């Protein structure tokens, strides 16, 4: 339960920008969770360049090779820009090739027409980079897009693990990160999980929202 | 004729990157164009950071002063995010608090909900960031969705002013930038024009090409 210098980091800015909220949320797969994080906040210069050094630093550990970084419609698609600029910038000379990419929702019908910005995808290695995992779904789509564009995915990378399953049916009862992990063979890193969320907050937390957590983990939280 | 130092790196970027495209293109105005600039190609860590520098330099020397930078979707989403990481990065104590912005297609049915991610735009001044200017449409859908969450357009830039009209109707011919600018009682900032880019290419142009943008101009170039 010990958090890495740059999750501190990380973690202390989502507080400062209220990027990490508790209440009630609909999640897009339709589960009523007590607390939300919201990647949207991070809007300033200094909070953009914050994060996509917090990304950069964990793509960085893992020594993962890549040509381009794609970011899903709609919060990946800032993720891939910064984070592209990022690892350019620090990477020294491992990242100097390094290019992004993104999806609109629907094909664009005029101008150069498709659905893939940046990058063109086909043969080269891809990281999808996105905010957050809940139940994989988003991946998910994310990958087909990729695989239909002919480009090889060959990780992911997200800011939160939320630790949950893809449903409350699966046996094993593996994470979303770990699903996706081993149905595609890949790394799926994060910045943070929401165990060092839990840990983190500790030393400040009620004691209220805990209840509310716990009871929605009992339900939707991995075991494995 | 004579270019500053920030426009003359950037069209040596757009160059690098093969941004002007040849052919024949149907633009979002439904206009049949023989060429297409294309900010999608500047697709490397260093060619995203260099295209922001350009933006970010024309943004200073304006002086303007706003709180937000927005970029309407889709190709104003990487923009408003590098430019405003940049912004801040360069451009002293003036940039340290602003916030970027963007907007989704449809509205998010959950979670944080809305249209608008990043920085909410109301009562703040907020700068339009686009890639290019044809008919001026997609600036004033902008306008628009600023104006109804009661923000305050302060002003807009642009990489490429493609120095067409409005409409082919229009009285005096202005160009669209022009129009715009005057409509709003707002500068309409634009890194290049179309004559820059036309100029800096010199014998790189074609014979075909050549007589086929002259065509284009004679049908919607502005005069005024
Ligand atoms: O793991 P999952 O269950 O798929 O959920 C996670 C996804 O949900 C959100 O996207 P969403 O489309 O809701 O929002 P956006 O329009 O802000 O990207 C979030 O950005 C993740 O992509
Ligand atoms: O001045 P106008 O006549 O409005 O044309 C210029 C606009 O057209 C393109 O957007 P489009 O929605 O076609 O493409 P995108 O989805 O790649 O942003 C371009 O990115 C400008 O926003
Ligand atoms: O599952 C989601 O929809 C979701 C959860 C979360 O914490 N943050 C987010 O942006 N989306
Ligand atoms: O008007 C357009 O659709 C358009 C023109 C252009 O040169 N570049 C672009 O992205 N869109
Ligand atoms: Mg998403
Ligand atoms: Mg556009």
């Amino acid at each position: 339960i010990m958090l890495e210098d740059y999750q501190k980091n990380f973690l202390e800015l989502a507080i400062e920008c209220q990027a990490l909220r508790f209440g009630s949320f609909k999640l897009k797969s339709g589960r009523e969770s007590p607390y939300f994080f919201n990647l949207g906040l991070f809007n300033t210069g200094k909070l953009l360049s914050n994060l996509a050094t917090a990304y950069a630093i964990a793509i960085i550990q893992s020594d993962l090779k890549f040509d381009v970084i794609f970011g899903p419609a709609y919060k990946g698609i800032p993720l891939a820009a910064i984070v592209c600029v990022k690892l350019a910038e620090i990477g020294g000379s491992k990242f100097q090739n390094i290019q992004y990419a993104f999806n609109r929702k629907e094909a664009k019908d005029h101008g150069e027409g498709g659905i893939i910005v940046g990058s063109a995808l086909e043969n080269k290695r891809i990281l999808i980079i996105d905010d957050v995992m809940t139940a994989g779904t988003a991946i998910n789509e994310a990958f087909e897009i990729i695989s239909n564009a002919k480009g090889q995915v060959v990780g992911s990378i997200i800011a939160l693990d939320r630790q949950e399953v893809v449903s409350t049916d699966d046996k094993e009862g593996l994470s979303a990160t770990q699903t996706v992990s081993k149905k595609y063979g890949i790394p799926v890193l994060s910045i943070v999980s929401l165990i060092h969320i839990i840990t983190y907050l500790e030393g400040r937390i009620t004691a209220e929202e805990k209840s509310k957590i716990e009871q929605y983990l009992q339900t939707y939280g991995a075991s494995a």
